[PDB]
DNA sequence: GACGCTATAAAAGGAG
DNA sequence: TCCTTTTATAGCGTCC
């Protein structure tokens, strides 16, 4: 079994390897959000939702770009920047 | 075009 | 293991 944690909803039944990651999945289903902002009490569901807002309020932008030395506040946003350097508008 | 941000999935770290 | 953190992936919404 490499992924023999599933999820209970009929629905959705989405397969996780570690259980933690089927328990933080489930609260998108229950709509729990633990993790809480500090600055302006607004919830989230996982580590990462908060960590990334929590940039929106510091300023702080730890992705810098490779080609350009750009920075940015998340990684997808850095990650997607990068290729516009790779074509015409 | 570009990118700020939220969501969410996949994976890894560390301690008992 | 269980709990904490870290990395990856998808879109949305809005301004240019
Ligand atoms: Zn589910
Ligand atoms: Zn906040
Ligand atoms: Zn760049």
């Amino acid at each position: 079994m490499e992924r023999p944690y599933a999820c209970p909803v009929e629905s959705c039944d989405r397969r996780f390897s570690q259980k933690t990651n089927l328990d933080t999945h489930i609260r998108i289903h229950t709509g729990q959000k633990p993790f809480q902002c500090r600055i302006c009490m607004r919830n989230f569901s996982q580590h990462t939702g908060l960590n990334q807002h929590i940039r929106t309020h510091t300023g702080e932008k730890p992705f810098a770009c490779d080609i350009c030395g750009r920075k940015f506040a998340t990684l997808h946003t850095r990650d997607r920047h990068t290729k516009i350097h790779l074509r015409q508008k």
